[PDB]
């Protein structure tokens, strides 16, 4: 009598209804002094049922991991009511290819199948972690497409109606094709840098959604801020508290709007074995200091949540996937779709302190409906939700901000020309011509950025920033930056873009493409 999960509309369903998953990232054998994939492994059950509870009571419906739980560590989750998305340990700096590694990694994840097909709790498994563009490019594509094929069989015959995808970062696995996948997964996170200074985070993470086709659901595996200390580079590590807490409600309610119909924001609590030494909680490792919660010292197996866990806690009581921030409607009617916890008795939409939609809930989780709005013109529009409680009391307020009209109108359009075009081997120096073609009406804002993330590792490649003052009176602005390409680059992003302005609303205009050295992608390379 197990739950049917199908996929479609881009959304899971569990038992015929609309599901979003509202998990966290959850690492059970990271307490100080432990280390998740050198110590002897322990089931760590009092503790578990420590942090089950916890992450009820942070309002979550699903956890999120890297390692594959023991029979007993499932029937916990199990009966925890916690739904589970499974991480599988196939180390990612191994050789894809290499017999005994493919094997292994069989007889495995065969163990783990023979008694996780019995707990329906899982719903989804994610089948590596990270790898790397070079190492992929060493051991090339097909090694890794044929792994990921060979893996992805086993679950399907082993655990059937269990969709399968993987863990892979989207500034540096863009170029990956995920369709072989059942759902489309991406860790994102907004460091304002590289493709997410150009596009921003919500239309970069969106045009990868595009890229890959808009015919499977979309979920996000991690996202959120280190408040280490010191430590990183930019909004990498050294984040407030405050920082950390407005940044993940920023990050939710972006990759709600890149079309994300599953979270998983990153993650439960910090990890001290994470910077390089468990003992110790280094004051300049970003990587050690990315919980929800915190522990005092290196006794405390306990740990106390940061500001962060009761701001997402508030946020997820009713979340609005459409319409979607920074949207734009050329209709009247909008289409409306929310996913309500079971103390949400009323919701109401207002544009300028006047009511534009009231509607009494009855039953939790989904609910789609319409807004009617009457835009002027091009029209831009903070559309104020509140969400009630059954006494009548508000629980949360979000703003949506839309640019409307009754009828189709002209953006200001951002192309990018990218030299080499196609084939990086074709010369040392690349170029990237930008073309911002204006309208009135509409303010560009500050400058030009321009990205070409040459992919090495995690570094973010070459930047530039370019003033358009003298030419802002133009109807067609050019630029023109010129970047060494290295012989190491096998996968290049070239982006640029601007912040634009209409009224209040702010958004970005920008362009993307996708450059490889050889064929070394024709498997592992998005096909479109
Ligand atoms: O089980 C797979 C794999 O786990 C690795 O350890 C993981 C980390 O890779 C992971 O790293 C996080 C990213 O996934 C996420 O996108 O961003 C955050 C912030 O930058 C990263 O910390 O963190 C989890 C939880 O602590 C770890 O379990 C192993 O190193 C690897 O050997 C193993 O194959
Ligand atoms: O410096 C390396 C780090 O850079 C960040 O941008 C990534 O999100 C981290 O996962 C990575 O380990």
């Amino acid at each position: 009598s197990k739950t049917k999960i199908e996929l479609k509309d881009n959304w899971y369903h569990l038992d015929g209804e609309k599901y979003f998953i509202k998990a966290i990232g959850y690492e059970i054998g990271a307490r100080p002094g432990q280390a998740p994939y050198e110590d002897e492994r322990k089931d760590e059950l009092e503790l578990m049922k420590f942090d089950l509870e916890n992450i009820k009571e942070g309002g979550y419906n699903t956890i999120r991991t890297w390692s594959q739980y023991s029979e007993n560590q499932l029937k916990l989750v199990q009966e925890s009511g916690l739904k589970l998305i499974m991480g599988i340990d196939i180390k990612p700096e191994e050789d894809y290819g290499d017999p005994e590694f493919v094997k292994d990694s069989e007889i495995e994840l065969k163990r783990v199948l023979n008694y996780a097909k019995k707990y329906d709790c899982i719903i989804t498994y994610l089948v590596i972690n990270e790898p790397q563009t070079d190492h992929i490019h060493s051991v090339t594509g097909k090694a890794f497409v044929d792994l990921m094929n060979t893996l992805i069989n086993i679950i399907h015959k082993g655990h059937p109606g269990i969709p399968v995808t993987l863990s892979a970062n989207a500034m540096i696995s863009d170029y990956m094709d995920e369709s072989i996948f059942d759902v489309y997964a991406y860790n994102c996170y907004d460091h304002n840098e590289g493709q997410t200074a150009t596009m921003g985070f919500k239309d970069y993470i969106k045009g990868l959604n595009e890229l890959n086709g808009l015919d499977k659901p979309f979920i996000t595996t991690a996202f959120g801020y280190s408040v280490s200390p010191e430590g990183g580079n930019g909004q990498y590590g050294s984040n407030t508290l405050k920082q950390q807490s407005d940044g993940l409600i920023s990050n939710y309610r972006d990759l709600i709007d890149a079309g994300a119909v599953g979270m998983c924001p990153f993650y439960y609590a910090d990890g001290w074995w994470k910077g390089g030494e468990k003992s110790d909680h280094s004051l300049n490792q970003p990587e050690e200091w990315f919980g929800f919660w915190g522990y005092s010292d290196l006794n405390d197996k306990y740990g106390t949540p940061r500001p962060v866990w009761f701001a997402m806690r508030d946020y997820m009581k009713g979340l609005i996937i459409s319409p979607k921030n920074k949207s734009i409607h050329t209709n009247t009617k909008i289409p409306l779709e929310l996913y309500n916890d079971k103390d949400v008795k009323k919701v109401v939409v207002k544009f300028r302190d006047k009511v534009i939609y009231s509607k009494n809930i009855t039953s939790e989780g989904y609910m789609a409906d319409e807004l009617t709005i009457d835009p002027v013109g091009i029209e831009d529009m903070e559309l104020a939700f509140e969400f009630y409680d059954s006494d009548n009391k508000i629980i949360k307020n979000e703003s949506i901000n839309i640019l409307a009209s009754k009828t189709a109108f002209e953006l200001p359009e951002l192309t990018i020309e990218v030299t080499p075009e196609k084939d990086l081997n074709e010369g040392k120096i690349a170029s990237i011509k930008t073309k911002i073609e204006t309208s009135e009406n509409f303010t560009l804002l500050d400058d030009l950025k321009i990205s070409y993330n040459t992919h090495l590792g995690w570094a973010i490649g070459s930047q530039a920033s370019v003033s358009i003052s003298d030419q802002l009176d133009k109807k067609i602005i050019t630029s023109e930056n010129f970047f060494n390409i290295p012989d190491n680059c096998w996968v290049v992003n070239a982006s640029a873009g601007i912040s634009v302005r209409y009224g209040k609303f702010t958004f970005k205009i920008h362009d993307q493409k996708i450059i490889y050295r050889g064929d070394w992608a024709k498997e592992v390379g998005r096909k479109l």
